[PDB]
């Protein structure tokens, strides 16, 4: 082919091959540029499924499952392949045309792979594809010698014929002589309005290659005509044959025997003789006879086709029948028996839809039964069938029974190709497990309750599905690192139990939906999403159109640096993992419940995997290398549960949604959206590294630490949104433990939070935000929220931060130790001392700001609890509470410093509070005196207790409510 030298080459290599954004059913692509200007738009259809066209060099194309389309003086080639070209189908008939310039070869077998794509329905109508009205748009592909042009005309030859495919976009075509012909100025490649978005030439070896055209009539794009000429190199136009539809019509037909009808009455079957070495046969229920004709030497020709008709048909086999290249069609239901071990073999079998063959005659060594059509074929012979089996469309179920000596065996291989077919075992005596492959676009294997055991899944690609579809549980079980690239559905469990050692992964790019679980023992598991299949070339042609200033030219189908990955769901009842490592890449979802015990566990895993043959048929080339999501689209998605035991490790670096049930092991953080729900830790760190952003969304206990190093963890709420809806949560730690200056600790209303506070650094700690409770409460979260006493935020615990900014709303703080703090913000908070009377507690801070907020010091009239500020004291209206925890007597005096602050603090800053808190029914006198460089608020007198209408006194801090602390205040 010749294109034009300023659209990137690989866009016609992808086009050809229906790769990258050239995938069937693909619409509206956008066209450009090198110099990246926008040409065109293949807008006027989805784009074509091209798999009825040969795979290797694209100069036939299937019409019928048996019958190629190409141009008769392509005279040399005997066979074609299609798909990822696994396969080989040969000619018996060029079925040459002898006045037109076309042939239409029959075949040795029946297609399975592919459908045969639909022909023009007008065929040599003179002017017929020049209304784009009907034909908007005509595409072409080939593989004939490859040349750029330039704007000058000149051309540089990239490449022989029969060495790559390229196609393109083709100008409406005018007939000749008598619309057997239609030409178009197709070589007019920088004319994008004459020729569409991506024109292209045909040169010599495109002859035979496809013309197709959308045909709006009736919504589908239509085979119209074959290529067979042109005006030489970097010439004007192209040539081509309309397929003739008389012409294919003798062809089909003139392959037909008469049509053989089963009528009951008649009597009993329909016997089948063959004559081996004339190649004769016939079928005769008593009375009537059908002629047969099969194979003749090794002339495969001499076969004829039957169809088989007539309402529940029988026919028995008296002598092994060899058809040669005649097919079998069923378009009634019939069984067809054998007591001789009378084999068949021929073209293949179609089944029509809706109909049910019982089949019960084996195969022979060496052949492959071909099955299509969407009807059913029940194969059940008695004992082992030698022949193989290639499924192409519908359903066949493997019945085969049990010879004399017990043997049984369906077949030899079963291969399930094109997307079409499904595979029924009945029991797991049919056919060893290992000798079933999926081909092109795959199909479905059936186990049907059976439980079995494959060393090997030989699968091309993502349409290999393994199944089971009825409600006794089956279990597969695994032994082979390994590539799968198929999909796991239905109700199975599935085994990975590798013996001891092994550092073999099982990586699988395909996809999963299942109902039980799946087991992994020993080794690596990775689950990932897969990068799209594009079309490449040889490093030499690379070059050359790098040299010639295109970088387009890609070397392998799929690569760790492209930026088109399709996306992957995994979903299993259970993730069982013992001694593993575990991996869910880019571009994957996982919905599980994931059972680890001495796993790693890797969610956002770097490591994946790309298969160096991807696209060429069932075997694979592993190669392990780094992709990175960067955009939310690609990142990896975990939903469920990690429960871990006995030293499993968690990585969190995907997008995360779980609860976790931990023992005796660790999770690390590094993600910036992780959402953990309800959530158990025991003998389990809990770190989160830097950069990362995690929500404890639940309720969230560990007997451990929690360590915060440059990461952001916020309990209940976030602090850049306001809630509606929250409930009551726990938050208990051995320890919250923040590093780094950009460390994060923000509790949102309605946590109760336990454990001490660590902060190295100039970290911050919030408690306390906006937001509202749900009005639908559970008894527990009645009971609950009960015991938050009025507060939003309750803590306890003690609080070591030197250089940390700590605030705290509407807080009750019982503080536990002498606690320190670079920068203090209090709102509405509450500080009751809980350490030693021993020694009292300390609480000294460098900064505190101080609003509507309150202390409670604990006094034995000798020493208190202590409140130092070091560097400034702001704010207003604050109360020092003293529990008095020997009742003071007027013969006795007091003198203790309670408050310290510097010099220039205002001295109403803080003011004795009006109400009791202990036993001894007095009120403090606080006096301010200036001493030893810092102003100081003095417990020096006590103050029989005004009644002020509110009952009893707190007995303790805790027994505060708010609305007590609160209005006290104010
Ligand atoms: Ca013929």
């Amino acid at each position: 082919g010749t294109v034009n030298n300023e659209l990137g080459y690989q866009l016609f290599r992808d086009f050809a091959e229906n790769k990258g954004m050239f995938r069937p059913g693909a619409t509206n692509i956008a066209i450009y540029n090198k110099q990246g200007e926008f040409v065109g738009t293949l807008d006027k259809a989805a784009m074509p499924d091209f798999s009825a066209v040969d795979s290797e060099i694209g100069v036939a194309t299937l019409i019928n499952p048996q019958y190629i389309a190409s141009v008769k003086h392509n005279g040399g080639y005997t066979n074609v392949s299609f798909g990822d070209g696994e396969n080989r189908y040969n000619i018996v008939d060029r079925n040459n045309a002898p006045s037109l310039d076309f042939h239409a070869p029959r075949l040795d077998k029946l297609v399975t792979e592919v459908a045969p794509t639909a022909v023009t329905a007008q065929g040599a109508v003179a002017g017929a594809y020049l209304d784009k009205e009907r034909y908007p748009v005509f595409y072409r592909l080939g593989s004939g010698t490859q040349y750029i042009k330039d704007s000058n005309g000149q051309l540089t030859k990239m490449g022989g014929a029969y060495s790559w495919l390229t196609g393109g976009t083709v100008g409406s075509l005018s007939s000749y002589q008598n619309g057997e012909m239609i030409s178009t100025s197709s070589g007019l490649v920088f004319d994008y309005k004459l020729n569409g978005a991506m024109p292209i030439y045909g040169e010599a070896g495109d002859s035979g290659s496809p013309l197709f055209a959308f045909d709006t009539v009736q919504n589908k794009w239509v085979l119209v005509g074959v290529l067979t000429a042109g005006n030489g190199a970097g010439g004007r136009g192209n040539n081509w044959a309309v397929i003739p539809l008389d012409f294919i019509g003798q062809k089909f037909n003139e392959d037909n025997d008469a049509p053989v009808t089963f009528r009951t009455s008649e009597g009993g079957a329909l016997e089948w003789s063959f004559n081996s070495s004339t190649g004769a046969g016939a079928l005769t229920q008593g009375t009537t006879t059908y002629a047969m004709h099969g194979q003749q030497g090794n002339d495969l020709n001499a076969g004829k086709n039957l169809i088989f008709q007539g309402q529940n048909g029988q026919i028995n086999l008296k002598d092994s029948v060899s058809q040669g290249a005649g097919s079998l069609t069923f378009r009634d239901n019939y069984t067809v028996t054998t007591s001789n071990g009378s084999t068949w073999t021929g073209a293949g079998i179609v089944v029509d839809n809706g109909v049910s063959v019982n089949w019960q005659v084996n195969g022979v060594k060496g052949d492959n039964l071909h099955k299509i059509g969407e009807g059913t074929l029940t194969v059940q012979g008695t004992g082992i069938n030698e022949g193989g089996l290639k499924v192409g469309d519908g359903k066949v179920v493997l019945n085969q029974q049990a010879d004399n000596k017990g043997q049984v065996q369906a077949f030899s291989s079963v291969n399930i190709a094109s997307g079409r077919p499904t595979v029924v075992l009945t029991d797991e005596r049919q056919v060893n497990p290992d000798t079933v492959s999926w081909g092109y676009r795959g199909g479905t294997l059936d186990v049907n309750g059976n439980s079995l055991t494959f060393h090997q899944l030989k699968a091309a690609d993502y349409g290999a599905v393994l199944a089971n579809n009825v409600d006794k549980r089956a279990t597969i079980t695994l032994d082979y690192g390994y590539l799968f690239h198929g999909q796991l559905k239905g109700n199975l469990n599935v085994d990975n139990r590798l013996p001891e050692g092994v550092t073999g992964a099982l990586v699988m790019d395909g996809a999963a939906d299942i109902s039980g679980t799946f087991t992994q023992e020993n080794g690596r598991l990775t689950l990932q999403g897969h990068p799209v299949i594009h079309a490449y070339n040889t490093q030499s042609v690379a070059d050359k159109l790098a040299a010639s200033g295109d970088h387009s030219v890609l070397t392998q189908p799929t690569s760790f640096s492209q930026e088109d990955w399709e996306n992957r769901s995994f979903t299993f009842d259970r993730l069982s993992l013992k001694n593993t490592d575990f991996g869910l890449g880019r571009n994957a979802t996982l919905n599980t419940t994931i059972q680890a015990d001495n796993s790693s566990v890797t969610l956002g895993d770097s490591r994946v995997f790309i298969d160096k043959n991807d696209g060429q048929g069932t075997a694979f080339t592993l190669e392990e290398g780094t992709s990175v999501a960067t955009k939310d689209a690609d990142k990896s998605v975990f939903n469920g549960t990690v429960n871990l035991d006995n030293q499993s490790v968690l990585n969190i670096n995907d997008i995360f949604n779980g609860g976790i049930q931990a023992n005796n092991s660790t999770v690390n953080i590094s993600s910036d959206s992780a959402v953990l729900g309800n959530s158990t830790l025991t003998s389990t760190a809990l770190n989160l590294n830097k950069g990362a952003n995690a929500l404890a969304s639940q309720s969230f206990v560990s007997d451990g630490p929690v360590n915060i190093s440059d990461a952001t963890l916020s309990l209940n709420s976030r602090p850049d949104e306001v809630s509606h809806t929250l409930l009551p949560v726990y938050d208990y730690a051995g320890s919250w433990n923040l590093k780094g200056d950009d460390a994060r600790l923000n509790v949102g209303p309605y946590s109760m939070l336990s454990g001490n506070i660590n902060v190295q650094d100039k970290g911050t700690v919030t408690l306390g935000g906006e937001g509202e409770l749900s009005p639908d409460l559970t008894l527990q979260n009645q009971m609950l929220y009960s015991l938050f006493n009025g507060y939003r935020n309750i803590w306890s615990g003690s609080l070591n931060a030197p250089d940390a900014t700590v605030s705290m709303t509407d807080t009750q703080w019982s503080m536990n130790g002498n606690s320190t703090a670079g920068n203090m913000k209090l709102n509405r908070t509450i500080v009751g001392f809980n350490g030693g009377t021993s020694p009292f507690t300390t609480l000294t801070t460098d900064n505190l700001d101080a609003v509507q907020s309150a202390f409670v010091m604990r006094t034995d009239l000798n020493k208190a609890d202590k409140l130092v500020i070091n560097k400034s004291a702001t704010g207003h209206d604050n109360s020092i509470w003293v529990n008095f925890l020997k009742k003071p007597s007027n013969k006795d005096t007091l003198d203790i410093p309670l408050v310290s602050a510097p010099e220039a603090t205002a001295d109403n800053l803080f003011r004795a509070s009006t109400r009791v808190v202990g036993f001894s029914d007095v009120t403090p006198i606080l006096s301010v005196r200036k001493e030893d460089g810092k102003k100081e608020w003095v417990l020096d007198g006590y103050q029989v207790a005004r009644n002020d209408g509110q009952g009893k006194a707190a007995a303790t801090f805790m027994h505060i409510s708010y609305n007590n602390f609160i209005t006290e205040v104010n």
